[PDB]
């Protein structure tokens, strides 16, 4: 074994995404097509009729008390509340650059 060489295999999706499987990125496709004209996006469900969607909907409504500060997103729960925004604000911050003056970088003669 002298030495070797490889790359990656993978499966592309009709919406541009990789799996790292057929059957992975199959089941990404078929769902991309039109099912039914009522689509829960909350779980990802779906209904024929209105009514059909409403009766499940209701596992999910919910006021939201919590709210990010940056993305401004809503959540119901407080461990997940502030569990995202701990992180949405890290990055946040590193922009902030509140006293990080942007100077110019240092060029190369060879
Ligand atoms: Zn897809
Ligand atoms: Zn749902
Ligand atoms: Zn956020």
């Amino acid at each position: 074994g002298s030495s070797g060489s490889s790359g990656d295999k993978l499966y592309p999706c009709q919406c541009g995404k990789s799996f790292t499987h057929k059957s992975q990125r199959d089941r990404h496709m078929s769902m991309h097509l039109g099912l039914r004209p009522y689509g829960c996006g909350v779980c990802g469900k779906k209904f024929k009729m209105k009514h059909h969607l409403v009766g499940h909907m209701k596992i999910h409504t919910g006021i939201k008390p919590y709210e990010c500060n940056i993305c401004a997103k809503r959540f119901m729960w407080r461990d997940s509340f502030h569990r995202h925004v701990t992180s949405c604000t890290k990055s946040y911050e590193a922009a902030k650059a509140e006293q990080n003056t942007t100077e110019a970088s240092g060029p190369s003669s060879g």
